[PDB]
């Protein structure tokens, strides 16, 4: 009952027994995955979060929690079927739980740009961002079918699915990735 799904993507697996939970450190005392949560919740009526790891603790703030079906599907891809599955409603725009500063025209952009693609995503100016994505209903069964011949590659991928980059090379360090507690350390 609104257009677009916010997805945050805090990431999969724990392919030994995690390592730092990413979404999970703190910029400026509040976890990188609550900043993107929060920026999509500005833009967006219905947020929900992948998680994997910790799943009580991203429940805490009151989202749905949406974990990775049995299937075990390899990288980002997975968590964007998974959630598909688990949610209703026709439109989903991911972003992942390391980039805090998207911006609040994230959604309208990207819409405005989307020229009857039923895939689009971010480019920075230097790189692309393939998932900061919005995502159309359309793209599932695709999805699940190149998660199911054994596939990974994201912009394969979307290449595969008909989208195409749209341009924020004007939103300065709007998409700046905190990978790393060290990269953390420095934006604080
Ligand atoms: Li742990």
């Amino acid at each position: 009952m609104t257009t677009i799904t916010g997805v945050v993507l805090a990431g999969g697996k724990a392919r030994r027994m995690g390592g730092v939970d990413k979404g999970l450190l703190e910029l400026n005392g509040k976890p990188l995955w609550q900043h993107v949560a929060d920026a999509l919740m500005t833009q967006l009526s219905h947020v929900v979060v992948n998680a994997n790891r910790h799943q009580e603790i991203y429940q805490a703030s009151g989202l749905k929690v949406i974990e990775d079906s049995l299937a075990d599907y390899p990288g980002p891809l997975a968590g964007m079927l998974s959630v598909m599955q688990q949610e209703a409603g026709e439109w989903f725009l991911f972003c992942p739980c390391n980039t805090p500063y998207i911006p609040p025209d994230l959604a309208a952009r990207l819409n405005h740009q989307r020229k009857d693609a039923p895939v689009v995503w971010v480019h920075d100016g230097e790189r692309d961002h393939p998932t900061i994505a919005l995502v159309n209903r359309a793209i599932e069964p695709l999805l699940l079918e190149y998660l199911q011949a054994g596939e990974r590659r994201v912009m394969v991928f979307m290449r595969l699915a008909g989208g195409h980059a749209v341009d924020f090379s004007d939103h300065k360090d709007a998409f700046v990735n905190v990978n790393t507690p060290e990269e953390l350390a420095r934006w604080q």
